[PDB]
């Protein structure tokens, strides 16, 4: 009957364990729809993605239609603000962002569900009438730019381009997606393009909507949903835009059998070996290429990494399918160097084309086919509910790939086993049809080749044809078998039921000197998987730097000996993390609960009699210097956001401190340390999930029991369990702290502006006026200040004290942004002042739905708990109790709180500041606002210094 809607879908296949109700459908105008409905969420969602992207941009205008996403959030005729997108959102406790990809644009919010109209309207607009202001045009340059700046010394980036740039130029593969000042409006300038003409014409052109889809999640009915998308949607004009296809390679047959020599920007031995191949998209229900990505990069006993590792040549093996556009993919194998792999790039090779050559011996097996099916199928049926934003997202992008029904399916369920899809996927991995890149430090000078938009420096050489022969030639390696059966995948799936005594937040069932035992049955998700997280206190994890390296080394050296056990585990949905603390060692088992007993008990047998093989050893020393080394190049930012947390910790090692005690690590000082770090422990887990009482108590002592056993553990006394404490800065102090970056030529800061203990009331003032001012901060500081692409702003909690603080990246020099950021903290008193008394419940409501936001799955419930437990304040009724305070607030109550905390001439500002210098600076001291004056600072000199001059706080008091 309807003429707006083209059709309605069948039955939206979807797990039975999925409460959603869900429709699709094929608007008029060819935009491609689903609807879901979920009378439970607290935030509703939307997303559309437009089937254009960076291979589409103009030749002479790089990077356009990244520069058209960021100018839609900037006004449209029907909501002209440059900023009433996000301020609606930030008001109604939503969020937004987009990205772009090769072939797509995808946009994407969620909000309060009582706001989603509200939202959906604001958002339609920037598919029909975007203003592409001229001043917003002028100033948003400046973001793309600056976050350019930040991915040239990135690794990753300068890789991702340097692949496009060698391949075929004429191909659109080769385009530079992000942009930046020069392509975006220096060049286009001294061209006469008018970008604003362009901006419209390219919108114009290619935002039609039958390259459109939308996804829409709310409380609503699914036919209110459905008029709702109608309403707003069918407004938007159908072109009949033919869809971009790319049916040539990039790498056409003069790419190909080439190497290239590649030098990092961080210390990194790695080896990237790439084989061209069709587009197996088609074959989703196959899905062949996964097949040989789950063969080829399998770790267990047999596989090619094995091998690698057994010789000492690789540390890492990923490989598989490699996206690239419609038309066209790659197949990859990524394994790391050690210094001797370095020197065996050539046999390594071969090794790969060796399994490669049993996978053609041995044929497809159809088991391994109807294992990855089964695993597929049980992910498909118990996947966590997902996050509402991010579910529209990936939705909205994968309606353009399958029919309606099937889009919740398609990339999981398992259909088709194809033979000849595998043996023809797999005749396209053979040496005549290979790319290899090297990328180390040694090519240092040795390099004649430079890429031009980020710099790269590297050489390329055509592989000897003897070498091709001889991986043409390769044998079959008796080291090279098939894994076998999986016996970790699980079959027990049963829910218990809800025992009579459960109860709503963990319930401390166990309190001994050895071990404190949280523990919860699920009473929400009710899926067959558990959390079981563990806490080991010992003193010696970080008394000096030399602990904490072997405490560090001693938990990598045990995970690289399970990985060949472990990989099967987490094929199953069983995965572990295991990693050192400044407080002992953190453990944490999520996954299925069948088999999760089996991987706990191997993990603490391990730990408790490991012996450890002297070359793995030495490998893994040489690899932690140079993570450690490493830091030197991470962004401005991250190092201003380190200093400060060593600035302000009672206790904290440097980097520097750690690399000078890492030569000291012999072999047998290890040995001594591991022994020594278990006798004595205190042991505090929370379990969660599906399990009884009964199996917990049992799970906590039998960990307890392995420890007992093979390490004859005894407890710590609880005056040994100490925390650490925060620096408390003097009333009306400013200190700076001032380091230089050698790597990026960016510069960085963080700004604390510490307040007091964490406390009900402390807490709220501190988070309301966070909520405040978060939108005005970065509407102020970035899009209309443009001082970077980084600004960020919000609470800062560390060791149970809490302030407000400020992060942002720039190439203006910090002590300018100190001033601007001075400057907007004076606009956001006033403006609470002059705000309306609704303006203000709106931030309390706003504040309030975020903090009330229910947990959708197990592990997200699972964090809440386990940071109250860290953090030993154990506060379970937090939310409910602080959201009760903070509806009590009043303007007055957070101006009183400013004037006294926050004030440039508050009598108890705590001022703390990190300046990161650019690169390049040597040293360092209109339209906008005015900034205040600002009294002279103590520039610390010495961190050690610094926290001896001054009181630790109290540790907070737990619940
Ligand atoms: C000159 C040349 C020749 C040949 C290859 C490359 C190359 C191409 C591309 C790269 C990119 C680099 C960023 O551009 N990325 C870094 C981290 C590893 C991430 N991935 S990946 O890990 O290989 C991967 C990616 C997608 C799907 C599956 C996989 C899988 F795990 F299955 F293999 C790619 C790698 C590097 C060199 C280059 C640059």
């Amino acid at each position: 009957n309807n003429p707006a809607i083209k059709r309605i879908g069948n039955h939206i296949t979807k797990s039975p364990e999925d409460k959603r109700e869900y429709r699709g459908l094929e608007l008029a105008n060819g935009i491609k729809v689903l609807l879901i409905s979920d009378p439970t969420t607290d935030k509703s969602s939307a997303a559309l993605d437009v089937h254009i992207g960076s291979l589409s941009d103009p030749p002479n205008i790089a990077g356009l239609s990244h520069f058209l996403q960021h100018m839609l959030f900037l006004g449209t005729k029907k909501y002209p603000k440059e900023n009433e997108y996000s301020q609606f959102l930030s008001e109604h406790a939503g969020s937004s962002n987009a990205f772009t990809s090769g072939e797509h644009t995808n946009y994407y919010f969620d909000v309060s569900h009582e706001h989603l109209e509200g939202a959906l309207d604001r958002f339609a607009q920037f598919f029909l009438s975007p203003l592409f202001d001229e001043s917003a045009k002028d100033r948003e340059v400046n973001a793309v730019d600056s976050e350019h700046e930040k991915n040239v010394m990135n690794d990753a980036w300068r890789l991702f381009q340097l692949e496009k740039a060698t391949g075929n130029p004429k191909h659109p593969f080769s385009k530079f997606g992000t942009g930046n000042k020069y392509t975006l409006e220096t060049r286009p300038n001294q061209e006469g393009i008018d970008v604003r003409q362009e901006l419209l014409k390219f919108h114009s052109a290619y935002y039609s909507s039958n390259l459109m889809a939308v996804v829409v999640l709310g409380r609503e009915s699914l036919d209110d949903l459905t008029n709702l998308v109608v309403k707003l949607f069918s407004e938007v004009e159908n072109k009949n835009v033919p869809l971009p296809e790319f049916p040539e390679h990039p790498f056409q047959e003069e790419h190909l059998k080439q190497l290239y020599k590649i030098v990092p920007i961080k210390d990194i031995r790695n080896l990237y070996v790439t084989f061209p191949i069709p587009d197996l998209q088609k074959y989703y229900k196959s899905n062949p290429g996964h097949y040989l990505g789950h063969l080829i990069g399998h770790e267990g006993p047999g596989s090619l990494l094995s091998e690698l590792k057994s010789k000492g040549w690789v540390n890492t093996l990923v490989g598989g399918q490699k996206e690239g556009a419609r038309g066209f993919m790659f197949f990859i194998i990524n394994v790391d160097l050690t210094e001797e792999g370095l020197l065996h790039v050539e046999d390594i090779i071969l090794h790969m084309f060796q399994y490669i050559q049993k996978l053609r011996a041995e044929g497809p097996q159809e088991w391994v086919f109807q294992e990855l099916k089964d695993l597929n199928a049980v992910a498909f049926r118990f996947k966590d509910k997902e996050r509402p934003r991010g579910y529209t997202s990936k939705i909205a992008g994968i309606l353009h790939y399958y029919p309606l029904e099937e889009v919740l399916t398609a990339e999981y369920l398992l259909e088709e086993f194809r033979p000849d899809l595998i043996e023809m996927v797999l005749d396209k991995l053979r040496p005549e049809n290979v790319r290899v890149a090297i990328v180390s430090k040694s090519f240092e000078g040795k390099t004649d080749r430079t890429e031009e938009w980020y710099g790269t420096q590297y050489k390329q050489e055509a592989i000897p044809d003897e070498v091709i022969k001889k991986w043409q030639n390769a044998d079959l390696n008796g080291k090279f078998k098939l894994p076998t059966k999986n016996e970790f995948i699980p079959t027990n799936f049963e829910i218990l039921p809800l025992e009579k005594e459960a109860t709503p937040y963990p319930a401390l069932i166990k309190d001994t000197a050895m071990s404190k035992l949280w523990f919860k049955q699920d009473d929400k998700f009710f899926l067959p998987k558990a959390n079981l997280n563990f806490e080991f206190f010992s003193p010696f994890a970080y008394v000096d730097p030399l602990h904490s390296n072997m405490a560090y080394l001693y938990l990598e050296l045990l995970k690289d000996s399970l990985n060949e056990y472990a990989y099967a585990a987490e094929l199953a949905g069983l995965s572990y993390d295991l990693q050192n603390t400044i407080y002992g060692m953190y453990l944490s088992v999520k996954g299925y609960n069948d088999k999760q007993p089996i991987l706990l008990k191997k993990i603490i047998e391990k730990m408790a009699t490991f012996e450890i093989d002297e070359k793995r050893f030495e490998i893994i020393k040489e690899a932690y210097m140079r993570s450690l080394n490493n830091f030197r190049a991470e962004q401005p930012h991250q190092h201003a956001m380190y200093y400060l947390r060593l600035l302000m910790t009672e206790v904290a090692w440097t980097k520097d401190e750690l690399k000078e005690a890492l030569d000291d690590v012999t072999l047998p000082r290890l040995k001594a340390f591991i022994p020594q770090l278990l006798s004595r422990l205190h042991i505090e887990a929370l379990l969660h999930g599906n399990i009884t009482k009964q199996a917990a108590l049992g799970i906590m002592q039998m960990v307890e029991d392995t420890l007992i056993e093979h390490a004859h553990t005894k407890p710590l006394l609880p005056s040994q369990l100490v925390r650490y404490r925060e620096v408390q800065l003097p009333d009306r102090g400013w200190f700076v702290y001032q380091q230089r970056n050698e790597v990026h030529n960016n510069s960085g800061i963080e700004i604390y502006y510490q307040t007091d203990m964490q406390s009900t009331s402390e807490n709220m003032f501190l988070e309301l006026f966070a909520q405040i001012i978060s939108e005005p901060a970065f509407n102020t500081l970035r899009t209309k200040e443009q001082l970077g692409y980084i600004v960020f702003s919000g609470p800062r909690r560390a060791n149970g004290i809490q302030g407000l603080r400020f992060i942002i990246q720039s190439e203006k020099p910090p002590h300018y942004l100190e001033s601007r950021v001075e400057a907007f903290l004076i606009t956001m008193e006033k403006s609470i002042e002059d705000m309306t008394e609704e303006a203000f419940q709106k931030h309390i409501q706003a504040l309030a739905i975020r903090r009330l936001d229910k947990p959708k799955k197990l592990s997200a419930e699972s964090a809440k708990y386990w940071g109250e437990i860290i953090s030993q304040q154990y506060n379970f009724d937090r939310d409910n109790t602080e959201v009760a305070y903070l509806k009590t607030l009043t303007k007055e109550d957070i101006i009183k709180f400013y004037k006294e905390m926050l004030a440039v001439d508050a009598p108890r500002r705590h001022k703390v500041s990190v300046h990161v210098l650019a690169r390049e600076m040597d040293s360092n001291p209109i339209n906008l606002s005015q900034a205040p004056a600002l009294p002279q600072p103590e520039v610390i000199q010495n961190m050690t210094e610094f926290k001896r001059g001054l009181p630790l706080f109290p540790l907070v008091k737990p619940h």
